[PDB]
């Protein structure tokens, strides 16, 4: 059951946080943050430059010193204070569910039992990691004891974007914060609001101050400057693959600070002649439009075998105009506007260039609403590998269907591109299955299903789509330095 | 024993190894090696650069397509090919270890005893590997089935230094060919010879063409072409923090490849009061001098308790006063030539540094013989943590000795620094050993020993000495690319 | 701080814990509890044999069938449930401790203190690893996909002695219900109280019935009835020796279930010259005083260098001298009484075989008291490693100082024991601890400390004090049933 | 190609190996062992009793020694060890072929190109385990340093059967050798003689003496004794589940020594409609009659789905009257005899009792030749769930076919049963082959496929059909002792 929303949540946080105290910039400016349903100023948010994130891995640097509380912190420790945050962040639920929803556009229904939910059950579950990242006892040639420490990697810079901001957070605190690093976090412009609240309960969960900083800011000011930082040994991405490499750029021309990247992708949805059509079709409409278009791994080359291609069309632009488009905070809305007028702008583009290169315009297509910025749901047909809706991340409830043959043409066809964050596959084949499983260039195949997140489960990118995985075990890696200790003993046995 | 050495061993490849096969450069240029012993030129070597990078990328590709003879092979025959190698090195030992000496100028003695047993070594751990290597299979919540492919990287780049030319060969080869990469190796120019021999046992040993392709040539034409092209998934280099963020910047710039470095080092050796005097002074000699001071670990500060210090100096001074200087292929000599000129001048610089910024001149200083570039053992006293000689790697038998008071203040002069690779300590005491071996920022911590490496356990750096770790286990972490598949099941059950 | 204890808390079940309902015996039998610290009864308990046993198996097997609630729960919800429980157990800490108290006779602080905490820790470490015990995916050779599923074992056995009674039974429910195994547990005649309330805490956590249940009574009724079952897939036991081989030999002997032992020790604790003296002392007696010496892995061989016998003798008398017995709802009491009379006859026999073989009593000797089961703490000097004082698992204040030479002599008198549960070194020397921790036949040793138990660390005996191991990612194995899945696949790639 | 087999090859040894070097019983005493094609003796063989295996046991306990050659040998040289065992193995491939079809009865191309193959593999997977199965780093609470040591479970007993004699000695040498235990090995009575050539090689390769030592004699003689031995550690036992329960007794009322079994199956092979019915013919009848029907996970409950029953059976019969029986040594020959007189007698009393019990004989159903243990392949139509021969384990040329209706049906069917050792699902859907791979009660589930093994995936056995798994990084449990070192430090940092 969900909860009434407060349909204007009362913002309580929005400086730069820092040693768990509220800052103003060094500069004392400000932005606005904007509600996407009305183009209407929040509030100011306190406008993070370099100076600022200065302050903060100052703060982290000093977090982070032997002998520190942070440091000499049990392991299992740690992982009570990621429980006690979750639980803050439950108490606090329908609040920050009403939050994300008035700062990013996202219904609340969504906002509530999807975002809320994930971010607790992350949390939750790289609080049971803490201590139990263990590392080895090694049987090394002579009379030598060798074994490794699994010690952390020290000041982490996080820059997050705006399409999933409570869980994005979480995603990067969770596993830097189960391993003993400290963070200094750029928020996206977009989305400062949630995360700075989270940050509140940060300090309530009990967090030694500078363990984790937020700096609130743009890109090339507060993100460049911790990209580009002496003192960060290791930063973690979001973003734009434009960003990404500016980042691994900036890391390369500064200190070596260790990179991982999480970038777009032009994910393919394969649907095989034998699929279970209700499912398929739901899915692929799930797999697109999910989050307003708004999501990494969207499923935005929906490709159809040529004997169901007529039917799945028909059921999907049905589904695409029956999709509830208005006010997040109405139980019947299914989808919310785009962030920002920039996104905005730029999803109308692609359809201008979807219509002008000849794809098959079957539903949507323009301005869903006179206020905010809302784009119906629009689903293009007949769509070939060489235009541009095919080709380039479109991140809008913007549908492209491709018809297929064979499945070695397929797979030829959705490994032919310089992304591979996900893809997956709709056959009750066990042969195809495995085939395309094994034959995907993707970091995650889903079968039968899509956006199947997993705590569990690791997730990021081949080729251009980023490198490192985030989530499960795997998500630890990037946020673990190993020291090797070799020691001289009177006789090795066995 | 030690079989008597070929002291002008014949050159039998001095091409680009590309399919299986030798091939001119396509401009048809070559340029000269140099034996460092004497000054004078070995042979001439095919100079390859952008045009020939492309070939031998384009042949990896080729070798790693899906369906591919080394994509089909079993994981386990990867091994028993790696082992075959191994059996066809140990084959050819006595030949390679004086090839080895012959470019490089290290000594015979050692080349056999030491570097060759390390190459078969690390290759024969590796082959073990192929075949053990597991994904996951994870307890996802809802109906699916979760699990990981652990897949290869891909096109892997490896672009290597001089001063291991074998035994890097082997670190770089062993972890990318038991996981089922393919390899476009770029081998130094000082140092070209024995890593192209090693490539003819690579076609005799079963690889199927286009696995491993070498190019010899320079850095910003063939090692760029490398690091900048858009069909190199992957990659590793080790050598000067110079290149390395080069390489970084490459990597950005272009495609986003992933990326591993090892670089530098100031390694801080600890002698604490209490440690064993003869083994502390033998053992740091070695940490030093070892490999003409040409080891990126190199034990380049030597901090001793002031109780011990004017003992612990006059017993280094009398054994580097004694280390013998000469004819690499004599078994008398310890020492043999730096690996060329540029090396030879870089390091008189630093000793007139030295001598400038007032550390104490002990013994040596100067040049050891007419022919060839070979440097007198040198040992300052009296050095302080903010002279140049105590800060850069000097990367020559130039050793300095720091004096310290307590184990708190040994701690903070250890970790002041950018570089990480490694550190020691020489102590009786349990707790002395513990607490510092937690303290120390270095990636390897030795303890009563100096320059121990095992198959088995990981070496690589913190800061700005690098990141990722090559040998053991995690060696595999680098050369792995993740795959998540997710299935819908129909009732999942534990 | 510690909470003020009621000193008589009052008991709420002391029935039959089946599908999360309280039953009588169906023979409607009870058997007293008594209160060890006045010999007198709290309350009577239903007294469970094989046919109460036979319920509880049946609704254990019905709560493990496919498709039921606790199978098709999410991994990561039992950890939820685990964690519910622990902060339940939070709640009620100061009763349950009390209760402890009551029951067994241990110092209620030391119940608040230690076994509390313990058992919260312990149920909170194993929460975190529900969703976190991956199989594999493997390489096989040939055109296969091969994956290992991690399964629970099935219907668990478990039968718990008395002496940890709240600890034992969190060692056992942690690792069982982390990996999805149902249980029927047979807690200790002398103490079921307390975990008989905890089983309230498990309904109240929400756990499905027939998931955990209980039954009270004695050994070769319900014990033999749980080992000899037909239906019951595995058996952990804790405990004698002599109960451990009839419960292998009654496994054996019915449906060939798993097994796992935890049985008695005689440990050794390696005074050498070198060590911290005042730490020594202190440290070898809790070694053996702790818990009324009724601890499995107690320190009851306490060996000491002859250099410093006569002054560690002198202070370890002084230190037991004391020691405070007593009332253990007093806080200044440091030891309660023993468990019951057959412990505290045992114990007292033991004495007199001691003060008969000619050992030393330096101390102690006889009963503390003229009411309840208490004993003085107890020093025999000058014991040799023939005495049966040596040799046999006294389980009581009874302290056994030997005297050595080498260290090499120690290690073979250390060793030559059919028991091998733990051992201890107390050394400042480096090469002493590594090569005596190395040489020591134990599963767990201890350096410059004793009884160090952690959730994240194994737990277990070699030789005849059992098999297996319990805490840390080990405890897991035995709770696992291992399935292979082989797949045709149309064409293997790596 | 195969080459051509010696007939009679001859028998280099048959004596007791103790400490590499070949002994007469005490006793003197010799027994037969018989060709079971010709029913001839081949030679006599030492009849090792109790006092034989005393010896053997004092022998490898001498071996296995702190300081000796064996325990002070480096990891990776124990993976020499087996590589070099090995590729002796190999040399010798044509000759034990034939030795092993000569004593065992199965064809020569099977011996060859099968039985020495796998035995290849996974002494060559184990020696690649050597040096990597890693202990552990431990974040226990506390000032602590905490760690485990993987060490040798130490006298490892091992009785091995007579169906795959080298097949089984490899399984069982390999994990054993590669943790670094030394063996006493009890070979079957009908099969000694490969295992005893091995053992020449064992000696060859430069294993230490006392490290393997092989006992020939009979089960209740040498067998019992190593299972009764009070100075054996571990025992692994291959064989009858009646014989399984002696060992697990014995173990009980001995030293507690630790047991793994693998025993008999009743394993369910199960054909969905919608199998490909040529590939699920063939595999049926290989799943089945492989290796004379004397294999521990033979499909001897084929159930096939209703719609398809007719013509699964018609084909089958015809693949059955087919199949080639003669002389093992002739390349047509698929089927040997059975091992013994005793399995043929009780085999064809099987037949009997099917035949008595209502089943259809369809085709077979008596002795095959006049001379050897040649039974005709039999196939048995219309079997029923409560016949013995869908009940009890055959270990013959007998083929069971029941007819099934629903997948609910089918898995109650295979699962009630107390045996568990594999099972197989024919089908070419996704759902079906994850529901049944998930719901059925079995050590391995094939999937489209039968009999596959390797290596690097675990086999063993779910209920009564045994516990533990041997092959891949699950076989090495068995054969370690975990050691936790707890360490107290001047203070722990993350
Ligand atoms: N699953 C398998 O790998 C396997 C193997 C062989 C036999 N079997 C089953 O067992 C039946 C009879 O065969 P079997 O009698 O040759 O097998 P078995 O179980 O009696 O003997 C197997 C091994 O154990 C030894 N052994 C026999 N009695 C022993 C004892 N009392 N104590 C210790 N060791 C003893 C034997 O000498 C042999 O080495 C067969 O019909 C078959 O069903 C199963
Ligand atoms: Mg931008
Ligand atoms: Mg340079
Ligand atoms: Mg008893
Ligand atoms: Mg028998
Ligand atoms: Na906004
Ligand atoms: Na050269
Ligand atoms: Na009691
Ligand atoms: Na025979």
């Amino acid at each position: 059951a969900v909860p009434a929303p407060n349909q204007q949540p009362e913002v309580f946080c929005n400086q730069i946080f820092i040693n768990n105290e509220w800052h103003d910039a060094v500069s004392r400016k400000t932005f606005p943050t904007v509600n996407p349903s009305t183009g209407e100023v929040i509030c100011q948010v306190a406008e993070g430059d370099k100076e600022d994130v200065d302050k903060a891995v100052k703060a982290a640097r000093a977090a982070f010193q032997l002998g520190s509380p942070w440091r000499r912190m049990d392991a299992s420790h740690r992982g009570r204070l990621l429980n006690r945050l979750a639980d803050l962040i439950e108490r606090d639920r329908t609040y920050l569910a009403a939050l994300e929803t008035l700062d990013n556009g996202k219904p609340y229904v969504i906002s509530y039992l999807v975002d809320l939910d994930m971010v607790l059950k992350c949390l939750r579950y790289y609080a049971g990691w803490a201590d139990k990242y263990h590392g080895k006892t090694i049987p090394i040639d002579g009379d030598f004891f060798s074994y490794t420490r699994h010690e952390p990697v020290g000041v982490c810079g996080q820059i997050i974007p705006w399409n999933f901001p409570l869980l994005m957070q979480a995603w990067k605190l969770g596993p830097a914060l189960a391993t003993g690093n400290v963070v200094v976090m750029k928020v996206a412009e977009q989305t400062p609001l949630t995360a700075l609240y989270v940050a509140n309960l940060i300090k309530e969960a009990g967090f030694p101050p500078g363990v984790v900083n937020i700096v609130p800011g743009f890109g090339p000011t507060a993100g460049a400057a911790i990209a580009s930082h002496e003192d960060v040994d290791k930063v973690a991405f979001a973003g734009s693959t434009e960003i990404g490499r500016v980042i691994q750029v900036a890391a390369g021309s500064s200190n070596l600070k260790r990179v991982t990247l999480e970038l777009g992708g032009k994910s393919p949805n394969i649907i095989m002649s034998d699929a279970d059509m209700d499912w398929a079709v739901e899915q692929a409409h799930f797999a697109l439009f999910f989050n307003q278009g708004q999501c990494c791994c969207a499923g935005s080359r929906t490709f159809v075998q040529e004997d169901i291609y007529d039917e799945f069309v028909e059921r999907s632009v049905a589904r695409a105009k029956s999709r509830v488009v208005g006010n997040p905070f109405d139980s019947k809305t299914e989808q919310g506007p785009q962030v920002d007028e920039t996104q905005f702008k730029k999803i109308l583009g692609y359809i201008n260039t979807g219509k002008q290169e000849g794809a098959k315009l079957l539903c949507g297509g323009g301005i869903a609403a006179d206020r905010g910025y809302f784009i119906q749901p629009t689903v293009f047909g007949d769509v070939q590998d060489g235009m541009t809706i095919a080709k380039e991340e479109i991140f809008g409830p913007v549908m492209q269907i491709l018809k297929f043959k064979t499945i070695e043409e397929v797979v030829g066809r959705a490994n032919n591109s310089t992304y591979g964050l996900a893809a997956a596959v709709f056959t009750k084949d066990l042969d195809k299955a495995n085939y395309l499983s094994q034959a995907l260039q993707a970091g995650t195949v889903w079968v039968n299903c899509y956006d199947v997140f997993g705590a569990q489960s690791p997730f990021g990118g081949y080729k251009m789509s980023g490198s490192g995985r985030e989530l499960g075990e795997y998500g630890l890696q990037a946020y673990t330095e190993v020291k090797t200790v070799t020691v001289k003993v009177p006789q090795k046995n066995s």
